[PDB]
């Protein structure tokens, strides 16, 4: 199984846990590719992997907003080539916000209207990957199970 990990990160905090991700799916053996959001294109993304790793911070408090590198590939994820591929997704979010790490929910009811197999409930996290190792570690597990 090759998996892309795609990211949208404005300070660090979910591209951590993308990097964390691709140390312990690489280390599970697979082919693991890291992509920051700034310089992807959604059109036919998913070409070539089995499943996408997609992830990002949410911006709106109010009204859900993704991260801005994020965004337009959201938008376009009708594009990316998704139907039967695996996917799940993660985030990292503070819950002094309203839409805490809504962009976890967002990308997984998109995902599954697109035929796309959400493998597990995607992670939520307060700050970066340091901040909580073990459920960073345990959804790793679980996406390697799925694999
Ligand atoms: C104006 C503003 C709005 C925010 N809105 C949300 C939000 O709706 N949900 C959430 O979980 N976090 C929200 N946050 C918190 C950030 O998502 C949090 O700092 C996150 O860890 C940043 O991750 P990143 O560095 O990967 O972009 C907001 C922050 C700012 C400044």
């Amino acid at each position: 199984s090759k998996v892309l990990i795609l990211f949208g990160s404005s300070t660090g905090n979910t591209e951590s846990i993308a990097q964390k991700l691709e140390e312990l799916v690489a280390a599970g053996g697979h082919e693991v590719t890291l992509l920051n959001a700034a310089e992807a294109s959604a059109d036919n993304l998913a070409d070539g992997y089995d499943a996408v790793l997609m992830g990002c911070s949410a911006w709106g408090m109010e009204d859900l907003e993704l991260q801005d590198d994020f965004a337009p590939l959201f938008d376009e994820m009708e594009n990316m080539g998704l139907k039967g591929k695996k996917l799940a997704a993660f985030a990292s979010g503070d819950m002094e916000y309203e839409h805490y790490c809504g962009a976890v929910p967002a990308i997984e009811e998109k995902a599954r209207g697109l035929g796309a197999e959400v493998i597990c409930e995607g992670l939520k996290i307060e700050g970066d990957a340091s901040s909580d190792p073990d459920a960073v570690s345990a959804f790793a597990e679980d996406v390697l199970k799925k694999l």
